This record gives structure tokens, sequence and C-alpha cells, in this order.
């Protein structure tokens, strides 16, 4: 009873949002290196080296 | 659970608080109105209308 339940879902709410939050930082993160699709002969590269 | 014990224990306070001070000021109210201990003859009121 130290704290109204209210209070508490708040908290735990906050508390996933971030969870959630982390694991989208992750996966953005671990595609900074993009692979390959299928197994293949790949080409011409139309983005350049430091492209956008 | 909508509010922590704390919090009602607070309230609980100060409501006390305020049952014991108005006790109190009924009783100062009371006694404003200087009644007669006994039935008798007074004599003179050693103390003048004005006078603290």
């Amino acid at each position: 009873q130290a704290v109204s339940k209210q209070q508490y879902a708040d908290a735990n709410a906050a508390y996933l949002q971030s969870k959630a939050a982390v694991e989208q930082a992750r996966i953005n993160l671990r595609y900074t290196k993009v692979l390959s699709p299928i197994s293949g002969r790949i080409g011409r590269s139309a983005v350049t080296e430091g492209a956008l």
C-alpha cells in the first residue's frame, strides 16, 4: 500500500515503453549491416560508397 | 488501492486535529458567558464594563 495502483501502473507503463524502444533501437543498429536476401550472383551496385 | 495507506493516514490525521480544535473552540466560546456559581446576594462588581 506504500504506493497507489495508479502510480505502479504509470511506472510499469513507462518500463514497457522503454523495453519497446530498446528493441527497436537494437534492430536498426543491426541493419547498419545490410545483408544478402538470397544466394546468387550480384552485379553492379547502383548506390555508391558514401551515398545517402 | 486507489490511494496509499500513507495518504489516508495523513488524511484521518488532519481530521482528528480538526475535531480536536473544534471541541476546544466550543469550550472557550461557552466560557464567554460568565454565570453565577450559586444563588444569593451578589455584591459590587469589582470590574467595569469595557475593562479587560
